[PDB]
């Protein structure tokens, strides 16, 4: 199809985006701070960014883009029915800063609001994980399925902590956490990247992931994986999934999913389109 | 050096283990329950010790043990200065029951109740970790080098919540992680493993490990891993490493280490000497 040419040329893009990402990881870097000590930004965020979207406005002139540096350079993030890609060119930083082993590039794409394909390259491991919607999802060829979990005390559970060290957003972050954790289940997972963390999901190696104070672009290419590998998007308060809410829960199924929202308390946080 | 043989050996036996552990990774499973419904136990766990203390016994039946399964069926948790092998047969029973990639087979070898070498291989990964005292840590035959950050704002921790539910236990564990969280840290990693959060420092994609409610099985392997990558061990009151404390700081260097142990309250624990 034609967007089976636009994912193509995404992966192309993935691949050069990791090798870029892989180089520079090796060297020394200079720490960029963004909205406080702990919101991190390397040129390289900031180089691969320009490469990708200058690279997809070349072929593809008339589509839209929503990318995190671009929005933080003052760009809004407002998702139109245009095809749209939604990127997080390092999604991770904190890890890549650091050389913890789990750094991605991810690319979402939109059409009437609707996500038809992802790309999620986990460089450091050398990961390429993609799914475009009813043709399944997989992970270097690999075709990916979700778990069969359907008891929340035998699951595992993948979070993140967050940006924010605001102590009243923490000790909510870490009460939500204190619930699942006591209903029981068998444990919490955070490798630091929302993308990663979802694949991890979609490939059943997690049962289900949640988390609030994420953006469109760290969500968009890793959703329809999930729901590629037969998993399910849900809001945390169990409601639709919201691309632009800042919220998700990303389950094996809806049983999880619906269990885990029960626990979550809602942080009040500035919608993408707002 | 008389304990480079033992040490061979050990590597040739922890690959053997974790070929037996990936194998039954792919299929389905009995989990037993241990100390509590999230202390996981099955049939791979214990066969893998027995394999590790039978073989250790045909080339060195002179040999003590100290293995997490056989603790578990009554064997003496006792540290003599006799050479002795510290095994944890599957470290990250509840990642390999989920199949989330993070399994360590772990072997610490002691003698005069101090760590000659250790070995660590992350299966799922096929990363084997090895360092041998005074001679350097290695993975996959490439040398590892700890992190050169002294400053805690701009440290990445690893750590794990424990195989406790018991409220008062939880409450301290998620208070503990909250005093560092908003120090501000960079970051905080839970990969499942107490050996692998360990090798992750050793590497330098992490800063620092800490946690209380391990046992000597867990780090005994890891923890020579660290300190021959340049790191330091400590205990979590800043007084000396002790194997059989249920405590530890493994860090890139003593300023991290101090400043964790500064921040954080003791956990009362059972010693496996007790
Ligand atoms: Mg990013
Ligand atoms: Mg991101
Ligand atoms: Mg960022
Ligand atoms: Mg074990
Ligand atoms: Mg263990
Ligand atoms: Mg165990």
């Amino acid at each position: 199809d034609p967007w089976q040419e636009c994912m193509d040329y995404a992966v192309t893009l993935a691949r050069q985006a990791g090798e870029v990402v892989c180089e520079a990881i090796k060297n020394e870097m200079n720490v960029m701070l963004k909205s406080s000590p702990v919101d991190l930004v390397t040129a390289t965020d900031q180089k691969v960014e320009k490469m990708l979207i200058s690279s997809i406005k070349e072929k593809y002139p008339s589509h839209s883009f929503i990318g995190e540096e671009s929005v933080a350079a003052g760009e809004k993030s407002i998702l139109t029915d245009n095809p749209t890609w939604i990127i997080d060119p390092i999604d991770g930083t904190t890890n890549f800063v650091h050389r913890f082993p789990f750094v991605a590039v991810s690319i979402g794409f939109a059409v009437n609001k609707k996500i038809e394909f992802g790309v999620v390259y986990s460089c450091v491991e050398g990961k390429m994980y993609t799914a475009r919607k009813g043709k399944g999802a997989f992970c270097n060829g690999q075709k990916l399925q979700v778990s069969q979990q359907e008891d929340i005390t035998k699951s595992l559970l993948v979070t993140e902590l967050g940006s924010s060290r605001t102590p009243e957003t923490v000790r909510m972050v870490l009460s939500n956490m204190e619930k699942l954790f006591c209903i029981p289940v068998h444990g919490i997972r955070s490798v630091g990247t929302a993308a990663v963390n979802m694949c991890l999901v979609a490939t059943g190696g997690a049962d289900a992931y949640y988390e609030m104070g994420i953006h469109c672009w760290d969500v968009a290419g890793a959703g329809i994986i999930v729901t590629e590998a037969g998993g399910v998007l849900m809001d945390v308060t169990g409601g639709p999934f919201d691309l632009m809410s800042r919220r998700v829960i990303a389950a094996n199924n809806r049983i999880l999913a619906e269990r885990i929202a029960k626990e979550i308390q809602v942080i009040p946080l500035q919608r993408d389109d707002e």
